[PDB]
């Protein structure tokens, strides 16, 4: 009798794509790199707080994080900040060292469960 | 060699608890049954712009939109709008006709294509 219209296999790319946007953002987040401030990005509370891999993000609108990171996981930040929104992440063997460190400090448990098993 | 992790199938219903809670919200939604404003919801346009689906309540944070609802199709309209974020919707034989005139009236052609093939195969 109930027949279910489903189209959520295009979330992963729709959210994915509001972070590459990078408009309508309320959260600034701030990289520091070896005491410095090289990179910055803007989030969506809305979005992250809905996801637990996320936690270390979890503010309130308006507010400002810093991240800090080592200059070889540099490349990465991108990429786990879109994996908030996604929950999609490639994953190779010269990057999982960097993953694992990032997933770590920020208490990502699923991404840092990952990276060990590929270590 | 490439490995990944996906966890996108937690995304629907991540989506659609946002809708449930009506927290954050920076979008009213009023729905007027013959003249008279029946009921009303929040949403978040930040969700809502990413859906072509939702066309009819793409606004700028802060504004406020009116949809006009027959009084038969009111118990429908709380799914439609969580169709909008979690993007999966069920559908009966005694919603169908509902979900078609409500995907009509705002433009949610995906949903308005399976209403028109859902209708054929259950008569
Ligand atoms: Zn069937
Ligand atoms: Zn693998
Ligand atoms: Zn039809």
């Amino acid at each position: 009798s109930t027949h279910t219209l489903d189209l959520s296999r295009e979330l992963s790319e729709a959210l994915g794509q509001i972070f590459d946007s990078q408009r309508g953002c309320d959260l600034s987040i701030s990289v520091n790199v070896q005491g410095e401030d090289a990179l910055g990005f803007c989030g969506h509370t809305v979005i992250l707080t809905a996801n637990l891999e996320a936690q270390a993000l979890w503010k309130e609108p308006g507010s400002n994080v810093t991240m800090s990171v080592d200059a070889e996981c540099v490349p990465m930040v991108r990429d786990l900040l879109r994996y908030f929104y996604s929950r999609r992440i490639d994953i190779t063997l010269s990057s999982v060292k960097c993953f694992h460190k990032l997933a770590s400090a920020y208490g990502a448990r699923q991404l840092q469960g990952y990276c060990a098993s590929l270590f």
